[PDB]
């Protein structure tokens, strides 16, 4: 029985021998330097009284995926204020009123909220509904634009039905029900699959949705079983609908386990801990943390889903560590232990590249300290 069963949530640092009050501390310290530290920690910027956007340092730009990332963190942490300035940023800048992408969330736009791109990415949508659904049943909803149950429900309504709706196209394929790459192309990347979320989805979507939902759940995880390497664990960025690396791309080679692919042994794990329906995903846990397990983070590569190393290094390699180690919410084998105490003896990533790595450091950190839960009712 998981944890949304159950209600009891594992904490990996208090197993492995962390005191109790030590990790809460660690917990409120790593919020505390992600939003509020220093110019070199910070992915964290509020804006006049009302807003606020979560900074990709690298690209210079402000992209739905962490304005996502950063509504979840808020609301596993109960930072409300923090939660609804970005809420209120991605709904006045970056939502769609009208057109092909009606109800979306442009996938990236200037720090000052000038729209870069119209076109969403579905990890994004996901993300913004579930930690919706989290700030409605922790909080309650408030006057528009914080009615965050019915928010939740307009982002979701659209990524099944924009076909129904005009000219554009839903974020899962009916067919399969599986979540796309991006609603235009018949292809997926391994990394948008969250089963776990599809579940609590079933129960606060739209009724007429909550059968679909249901089903995606068991569809996406029978999918990472097609698109994780039987020997090494590793997935490619982008996969075919049959679960194969994708063919390569006009903007880049997506076949290899690269920055994306990172994020599926950390998603696999949260499911196993919430659901614990599928028994591979501790095999899976296993075999990813095996082949990184005698691998130094500061030579982690580019590697073929094979385990191939590229001379090329990671670009993210904290992000890495921090995916490695969440996935010993699911890991039974010699390496669980090892890979949460590396993980507690690394700190969050400073300068220009630091974003990605922060915000998978961060819900590994939520994780791992039993603190990345089901909010209910
Ligand atoms: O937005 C992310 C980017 O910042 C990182 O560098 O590569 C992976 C992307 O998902």
């Amino acid at each position: 029985k998981g944890a949304y069963d159950t209600g009891t949530y594992a904490n990996l640092f208090q197993r492995s021998g962390y005191r109790e009050d030590e990790i809460k501390a660690r917990l409120e310290q790593t919020w505390n330097d992600l939003f509020y530290g220093d110019e070199h920690t910070r992915i964290y910027y509020p804006v006049g009284d009302d807003k606020g956007y979560m900074l990709d340092t690298g690209n210079d730009d402000v992209r739905s995926e962490g304005m996502s990332y950063g509504m979840m963190m808020a609301v596993q942490m109960d930072k409300k204020h923090e939660f609804d300035r970005l809420w209120n940023y991605a709904y006045t800048y970056m939502q769609h009123t009208e057109g092909r992408y009606k109800d979306y969330f442009a996938w990236h736009c200037k720090p000052d909220g000038t729209r870069l791109s119209p076109g969403p990415a579905p990890d994004g949508e996901e993300f913004f509904a579930m930690a919706l659904f989290f700030a409605s049943n922790r909080w309650g909803d408030g006057p528009a634009p914080y009615d965050y149950q019915a928010q939740a429900r307009k982002i979701l309504h659209a990524c099944l039905h924009q076909g129904e709706q005009g000219e554009g196209d839903p974020m899962w394929e009916p067919s399969n029900r599986l979540i796309k790459f991006i609603p235009e192309l018949p292809f997926s990347d391994p990394s948008y699959h969250l089963p776990h979320f599809y579940e609590l989805f079933a129960q606060y979507a739209n009724e007429q949705d909550r059968t679909f939902w249901k089903e995606a759940a068991e569809a996406s995880r029978a999918y990472l079983r097609t698109a994780c390497h039987p020997v090494t664990g590793l997935s490619p960025e982008y996969a075919n609908y049959d679960g194969t690396p994708a063919p390569v791309q006009l903007h880049g080679d997506f076949r290899h386990f690269y920055s994306d692919a990172y994020r599926v042994a950390a998603n696999v794990a949260l499911d196993w801990e919430w659901f614990r329906k599928d028994p591979w995903q501790v095999q899976q846990s296993n075999r990813i943390q095996a082949f990184f397990s005698d691998i130094d983070v500061s030579d982690y590569r580019r590697y073929t889903i094979e385990g191939e190393p590229f001379n090329e290094p990671a670009l993210h390699p904290v992000g890495l560590l921090a995916t490695n180690a969440m996935a010993s919410l699911a890991a039974d084998g010699p390496d669980a232990d090892s890979f949460v105490k590396r993980f507690w003896n690394t700190p969050l990533r400073q300068g220009k590249r630091r974003y990605y790595d922060n915000c998978l450091y961060f819900f590994t950190m939520l994780a791992l300290s039993g603190n990345y839960r089901v909010y209910q009712q």
